[PDB]
């Protein structure tokens, strides 16, 4: 429905429809309708934002397939990123079979990706850029026919020097004229102006500079809990906070299927789903979240990567995050639209409590130590 109103062609409107979507996420009505223009984009999402279909669907929706000629050229950082990438090309270009996508990151010897560049002819090339400028640099293919000029992970790849003059080799040899964007999960202000200087008046979206201004309506609590407490507490929690919706994040795909069942067990409507799932299955279950009879689920960090995951009430951090940028992203789908968040992180050890502090010190919030009496 709301996909119609970006005037997609109509195969990629029935691509969307197949994946499960019903109506675009915040950040894909900030930016497919000029990226669709081929307008720059500078985009900030973090996981679960419908960040990588801005891309993959405005140069879709663009691209005018030659045999010989990569027009759309996307790099990331991570060998598994560019799989997945090439994964959602593949995905959303269901119905559109003249466009052929082809990825590149080290998993072939460099004369396998000659033989698969020369016989195949893709027209969208994704890959690391160490690879790619080693392809281009033995003339396997060109970059002289480029229209789209797409980086993900794009702060990872700037910030290191080593793969910052490779970025920039690899857009010296592609046509000036062109359109480029730029994603990442995470955007730090320094980096900013590094990624501007590679476009043209784009657009910018940086959703964290927003999650920022409103963590302080947050209510952040923490408990003091080794392992071997924090079921008996989580149930006891959960018991008094019931008709809420609830994240309970966890750091690893074991500890989230166990926490999970034990849940089951236990009574409670808790289902898991971790980013190891394939797409159909992370989407079969997270409706059953979002729409039907789950009120608790159990993730990993990414259990929503390439999905549209909405706000809930309760954020837990079962096991703390790893870093201050994720607990920002794990505790920012607490609330409700018009309603009060609540975010509880399980402390267990002084490396927690660390990362705690580096939370509170960057942010400049409080995480109150949780009361021992009833919660009103």
């Amino acid at each position: 429905s709301g996909f119609r109103d970006f005037l997609l062609k109509p195969e990629l409107l029935r691509a969307i429809v197949d994946c499960g979507f019903e109506h675009p996420s915040e950040v894909q009505h900030e930016c497919i309708p000029q990226a669709i223009l081929g307008m720059d984009v500078l985009c900030q999402a973090k996981s679960g934002m419908g960040k990588t279909a801005v891309f993959v669907l405005a140069t879709l929706q663009q691209i005018e397939p030659v045999n010989g000629q990569v027009t759309v050229l996307v790099m990331c950082h991570t060998r598994e990123l560019a799989f997945q990438i090439s994964k959602e090309y593949e995905r959303f270009s269901k119905y559109m079979p003249s466009v052929k996508v082809s990825v590149f990151f080290g998993g072939l010897s460099i004369k396998k990706d000659e033989e698969v560049l020369k016989k195949n002819c893709p027209h969208v090339v994704v890959g690391t850029p160490g690879r790619i400028l080693a392809l281009v640099r033995n003339r396997s293919f060109s970059l002289k026919n480029v229209k789209h000029f797409v980086l993900d992970e794009c702060d990872k790849m700037l910030e290191q020097l080593d793969m910052r003059r490779d970025v920039q080799e690899i857009f010296r040899l592609t046509p000036h004229e062109k359109q480029c964007m730029m994603f990442s999960a995470t955007l730090s202000k320094d980096i900013r102006p590094v990624c501007r200087k590679f476009m043209q008046d784009p657009m910018e979206v940086f959703v964290d500079d927003e999650t920022k201004l409103t963590l302080h309506g947050l209510q952040q609590y923490y408990v003091k809990l080794k392992d071997s407490e924090k079921n008996r507490k989580l149930f006891d929690l959960l018991d008094v906070l019931e008709f809420n919706q609830v994240i309970i994040f966890v750091k690893s795909v074991q500890r989230c299927m166990a926490l999970a069942q034990l849940l089951v067990e236990q009574n409670f409507p808790a289902i898991a789903i971790h980013r190891g799932m394939a797409q159909e299955e992370r989407l079969s279950r997270y409706q059953q979240f979002k729409d039907f009879q789950r009120r608790i689920l159990v993730a990993t960090n990414l259990f929503g990567r390439g999905m549209d995951i909405e706000r809930v009430n309760i954020v837990f951090n079962y096991d703390m995050p790893e870093d201050s940028d994720t607990y920002l992203h794990r505790v920012a789908r607490a609330g409700r639209f018009g309603t009060k968040g609540l975010a509880i992180t399980f402390v267990s050890d002084e490396n927690d409590a660390k990362i705690l502090n580096d939370v509170q010190d960057r942010f400049e919030v409080n995480v109150a130590e949780l009361p021992e009496e009833i919660d009103i």
